[PDB]
């Protein structure tokens, strides 16, 4: 049903998914006037991120992004509850306007953005069940800019040709997912928000790292051009591009920062 | 009953107004990747903008906005038909966040925005009719930044405290509307877009001037605290603040500029 363009684009999500028109919607612009240092924001610890290279993890194209399934022994420690990983995926723009992060910083997009989705496994049995519940989800967001080639992101990007079309899947050998995180992960923005796709439930604790990672121009172009939303046999293919939500209003609220 | 905040705010407009989820939506972020210089975009001429000071024009709060009615003898020359003025209005933020323009430039909001709405009077007998026809409307947008006191904007703002509530009306003596436009009107952005409120019709030819005008902090504060969306007797009053739509996706679309650099 829902898409990022045309008649079924983000202004019409709230028909079928009423939370998309409710409170606490993400993503948002991160800008200095709404930032406030909170010394309670200590470093997260990423446990079980070094995935067994003797295990394979499913990469899918689901017609909205590309997702990598992650094992529930992978978790974040440092939040009030343990949050266990469920999947990671990316958002991007298109080669004519290669500025497709979801969050913006001082009004500026980054080229792309990686999200590592986790759910409160102390309170809930699985990610779906947690996804509409209080304290349900925690997402780590990495902002991505063009720069150097990044061998670690290429661990995912080398498999994109096998998940070109909707419904397709590939197996990815385990690698250390912490290699996808930026420098100085102690430095981050934190706020309470929502899923950025339907059903837009306002159940996400967001952690957006302050520092971006770099990928090369070729890796960015590959991510922007490799994938389609549509099934292989669809006579009207659509490229998977511009798969980010516009920023939401965020008034009389703060975004907490772990850095001054 | 649509609003800019809460359950009836902008992500819900398309439930009742389908064009709000349609094509060609405004406003947009004006940034380099989507600009293209077009030498055919020659200067507009503003005719009959100098409204007589002995005449008076109706200022009205309709609950979603405050508009000044303008006479159909006021025209823009330069488009592919004559477009005659119908009304102007503003968009703004709030006292704790004076960043309420609709268009943004390279990701930055301006303090407020003035829209002067025109309709194709060669083709249509009124703006209402024009409003659902392709390029039936042409809106001029002036980006407003916090700066010096502006006596020309004050000719409007000094009356707003007199139209505080929905349905209220006041008369504003004529003045030269061109005093609301910025320097170097020849430099503008041009694109096909939409109304930025419901019903979000995709029928507007937008001209956004490159250069902002300034109004003062005190003018912004008065603008941001003077008006209500509700009637004088409403037991649930709602301040008219933050009355701007977020910028829209704009892909496949280009914005044409009359300036190259
Ligand atoms: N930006 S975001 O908000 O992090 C974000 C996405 F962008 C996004 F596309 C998805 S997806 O399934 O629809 C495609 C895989 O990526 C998700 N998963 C959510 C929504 C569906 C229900 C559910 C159930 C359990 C865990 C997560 C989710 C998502 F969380
Ligand atoms: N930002 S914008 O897109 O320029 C813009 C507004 F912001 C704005 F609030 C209004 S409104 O106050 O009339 C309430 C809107 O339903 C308008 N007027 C349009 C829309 C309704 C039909 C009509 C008929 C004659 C003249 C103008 C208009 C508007 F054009
Ligand atoms: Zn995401
Ligand atoms: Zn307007």
């Amino acid at each position: 049903k829902w898409t990022y363009f045309g008649p079924d684009g983000e202004n019409s999500w709230s028909k079928k998914y009423p939370s998309c028109g409710g409170l606490l919607q993400s993503p948002i612009d991160l800008h200095s006037d709404i930032l406030q240092y909170d010394a309670s924001l200590t470093p997260l610890e990423f446990q079980g991120y070094n995935l067994s290279a003797n295990k394979q993890f499913l990469l899918t194209n689901n017609g909205h992004s590309v997702k990598l399934n992650l094992p529930s022994d992978m978790h974040i420690q440092g939040l009030q509850s343990r949050y266990s990983a469920t999947q990671l995926h990316l958002h991007w723009g298109n080669p004519n306007d290669p500025h497709g992060s979801e969050h913006t910083v001082s009004g500026q997009h980054f080229a792309a953005e990686l999200h590592i989705v986790h759910y409160n496994s102390d309170l809930y049995p699985d990610a779906s069940t947690a996804s509409n519940k209080s304290e349900g989800l925690a997402v780590l967001a990495v902002l991505i800019e063009m720069g150097s080639f990044n061998p670690s992101y290429d661990k995912i990007f080398s498999h994109l040709q096998h998940v070109k079309y909707k419904g397709q899947e590939a197996f990815v050998p385990g690698f250390n997912i912490e290699e996808l995180l930026p420098e100085r992960t102690a430095e981050y923005y934190r706020y309470r928000g929502s899923l950025t796709t339907p059903p837009c439930n306002p159940t996400v604790l967001w952690t957006v790292f302050r520092n971006p990672v770099q990928i090369s121009q070729e890796q960015l172009l590959a991510l922007e051009t490799a994938l389609y939303c549509t099934h292989m046999d669809d006579p009207s293919p659509r490229e998977m591009i511009n798969n980010f939500r516009q920023v939401q209003k965020f008034d009389e609220r703060l975004v907490y920062t772990s850095f001054s």
